[PDB]
């Protein structure tokens, strides 16, 4: 299914060419969804020491991804972004591997139950050969 | 006292030079505020039916207005963590949509501050210092 947008280094909001292409793919998918469906782009970090806060770094990540989605044709009306800083990690900040996991941006869908079926179907088909 | 960013007509999302200069003043003030104060950049339209535009609803036009203003604030150094944008479409007009000149007033972006009661005083002072200097 949809993987989060991972960031290569703990302290950067830079998006490499591979994630740029993956954001483009998701943008195109988003434009197939019902118009009443909105997308919240959520930014997170690990607890790597530092940007004057992890909220700032997360916000930049999320904002940048949102900007890329709009560049590739997602309607701004459907979009928002949010920063979660170093909170709500995918995994404890134990290892290199777990920390790297936590530096990411995730897509949340806002949908009624009818459109939820339609998103589900589109995503199930998009990511299953 | 502090005016909205008013757009040129019912369908424009263009930010002209006068508006860039005004957005820059607001970016300046934002960077002086307490870190706990956040800013919501709100976009609006009149209720004129959309013609000669790209732009399938007033919500989409209002969103691009607000988004574009927000991008400019960030260009001028406002921290994205303190920012969001919201589209209100043709809702919550400032003027009745009864005449052409009143409708034109509704095509705007407004800056909302999110603040606790203690920081509110600091914001007021900062706004005063910028927009009523002496």
């Amino acid at each position: 299914g949809i993987d989060p947008f991972t960031f290569e280094n703990a302290t950067s909001d830079a998006i490499n060419q591979d994630m740029m292409l993956y954001i483009e793919r998701i943008a195109k998918i988003i434009q197939k969804l019902p118009k009443r469906v909105h997308i919240n782009v959520r930014g997170f970090t690990d607890d790597t020491p530092l940007f004057k806060s992890h909220y700032e770094l997360a916000a930049n990540r999320a904002y940048r991804v949102m900007k890329v989605l709009i560049q590739y044709g997602v309607n701004p009306n459907q979009l928002s972004f949010s920063s979660y800083g170093s909170t709500n990690p995918i995994a404890p900040n134990d290892s290199l591997e777990n920390r790297m996991k936590n530096n990411r941006v995730e897509i949340f869908f806002s949908t009624d139950a009818n459109d939820l079926s339609k998103i589900h179907s589109i995503l199930d088909n998009e990511f299953n050969p």
